[PDB]
């Protein structure tokens, strides 16, 4: 099981998210109270990278999904049979991968030879000078309710910064639910508190 321990490391690495609210029409919205992203299938999910100092050139940013519940965590998170066979390739992503990056031609996908886990990595780009974070646009390509995939089990996304040889520089994580009405579901889940 890949580690999910938060680690800001030397560059002060944190994640940020847009403060999108819960109107019925939002496509992606983040709950700080739950540390949980609610988003729609194949829609843009912005995730911000914030650092206190700039990691060096050749730094990379990897995203991987794991099941949140200890009893499912050893199982590889992948797309259901249906979505795996759907005609929705962007030509870069492997069809079994849950997490894609959109709008980045340098994107690299990995099937880990030993663990069988999937992940997606992009070069780290600094923020524009006087803009304060780097944004990556993720797409989640199955719903949390897909039969034969996640099947309503909750998942985490783990975001790592790594150097050009794959050494760990920083790690954060957040829970994700991929669903039809992220605003409504966020509001409903927050009602429990
Ligand atoms: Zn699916």
């Amino acid at each position: 099981v890949p580690s999910q321990k938060t680690y800001q490391g030397s560059y002060g690495f944190r994640l940020g998210f847009l403060h999108s609210g819960t109107a019925k029409s939002v496509t992606c919205t983040y709950s700080p109270a739950l540390n949980k992203m609610f988003c729609q299938l194949a829609k843009t999910c912005p995730v911000q990278l914030w650092v206190d100092s700039t990691p060096p050139p050749g730094t990379r940013v990897r995203a991987m999904a794991i099941y949140k519940q200890s009893q499912h965590m050893t199982e590889v998170v992948r797309r259901c049979p249906h979505h795996e066979r759907c005609s929705d390739s962007d030509g870069l992503a492997p069809p079994q991968h849950l997490i894609r990056v959109e709008g980045n031609l340098r994107v690299e996908y990995l099937d880990d030879r030993n663990t069988f886990r999937h992940s997606v990595v992009v070069p780290y780009e600094p923020p524009e000078v006087g803009s304060d974070c780097t944004t990556i646009h993720y797409n989640y390509m199955c719903n949390s309710s897909c039969m034969g995939g996640m099947n309503r089990r909750p998942i985490l996304t783990i975001i790592t910064l790594e150097d050009s040889s794959g050494n760990l520089l920083g790690r954060n994580s957040f829970e994700v639910r991929v669903c039809a009405c992220p605003g409504k579901d966020r509001r409903t889940e927050e009602e429990n508190l």
